[PDB]
Formats: structure tokens, C-alpha cells, sequence
């Protein structure tokens, strides 16, 4: 079958924070997280203790007219099991991030109980193993000096074919998910 996939920036009034913890149902919607059957972050750079710190510092210190994260949302299968759709989800995360280490956060919902989908916000900031400060983290990348300026951004995110590249590995992955676990 289709699963289908979106995907959009957030830059107008979007705020990281307040999008990481909708999409976790955390801090004022802890009580109210009946909607989030899995949550899960990856790729954060040392000075990060939990995944809402990255987020406070991308709004904190990412410019204006910076790319704070791009959003991708994911319908997944509901023959899946939900162990098989926590393994998906991350399988696929890891796909697009694994390469660069881009750290993003990403939460399963239950939508409803007949559509299943994903939330996957992605930081464009390649994570070197450089420690940095968070108020240091998003300056501008010296490639003179890695160790004096902000973790590079990436480009993988911008092309245009990005999208539809992405749906087809997004169905490659549900497709081959849905075969081995029998379906
Ligand atoms: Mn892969
Ligand atoms: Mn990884
Ligand atoms: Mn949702």
C-alpha cells in the first residue's frame, strides 16, 4: 500500500521547543501524552542533557533567517506491530541522519487508532564529535578551525529531487518491513 510522506521547514513563527514537546506530548502537555505510543532522539552533541536543550538553544541562537529543523511526516503500517512500527520508524531516521549525524527527535502517534504516523524533526547541523557550547553550537562553521565555530550545516536536505527520493526510501523501508514480518 501508499504511506504516504510530507515534509516542510520551520524558520514563519515556528519555535523548535514548543514543536518538540507538542510532538513528545512533554512539558505542559505531559498530562496528555495517551497520543504518543513512542518517542525517541538521537545524534545530540555533548552539551545537550536532554533532547528539549538542543531545541531551546536552535531558538535561542539559530539566526532569523536559519532553518531551525525540517519537519517530515509518515503514515505507518497498521498490520505493523507496534515494536515492528518502533523499529520502522527508527530504521528510517537513522536513513536520513546516520550518514552526517544530524541530530533530530522523532515521536509515533496513535491517530485515532486507524492511522498510525510519525513526527521526525531534523536538525540540519552535521554533529563532528566536536564538543562545542550550545551558545557556540549554531554560529557559523569555520573550516579553517572546526573547533572555534558553529557545527556546519548540511545541503542533503535542500535539493529538489530530496522528496520524492525520500517517499521512494520511505517505501522501500515500509515495504520491507511489512514482507518480513509477514505481511
Ligand atoms: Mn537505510
Ligand atoms: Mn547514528
Ligand atoms: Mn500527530
Amino acid at each position: 500500500a501508499i504511506y504516504h510522506l510530507t515534509a516542510k521547514t520551520g524558520s514563519g513563527g515556528q519555535s523548535a521547543r514548543a514543536k518538540a514537546d507538542y510532538i513528545q506530548r512533554e512539558g505542559k502537555y505531559a498530562r496528555d501524552m495517551d497520543e504518543v505510543l513512542h518517542a525517541e532522539s538521537g545524534h545530540m552533541p555533548e552539551f545537550v542533557e536532554r533532547p528539549a536543550d538542543y531545541w531551546d538553544a536552535a531558538d535561542l541562537y539559530e539566526r532569523a533567517n536559519g532553518r531551525l529543523f525540517k519537519e517530515v511526516e509518515f503514515a505507518l503500517p497498521v498490520e505493523l506491530t507496534l515494536d515492528q512500527q518502533k523499529a520502522l520508524a527508527s530504521e528510517f531516521a537513522q536513513h536520513l541522519t546516520g550518514a552526517e549525524r544530524l541530530p533530530y527527535t522523532l515521536a509515533i502517534h496513535a491517530g485515532g487508532g486507524e492511522n498510525p504516523h510519525c513526527h521526525l524533526m531534523i536538525s540540519e547541523r552535521i554533529n563532528d564529535g566536536i564538543e562545542r557550547p550550545a551558545a557556540q553550537w549554531f554560529k557559523r562553521y569555520n573550516g579553517k578551525t572546526p573547533e572555534k565555530g558553529g557545527a556546519q550545516k548540511t545541503e542533503a536536505l535542500k535539493p529538489k529531487a530530496w522528496l520524492e527520493q525520500t517517499r521512494e526510501a520511505w517505501a522501500d523501508h515500509a515495504n520491507r518491513a511489512l514482507e518480513r514480518a509477514g505481511h
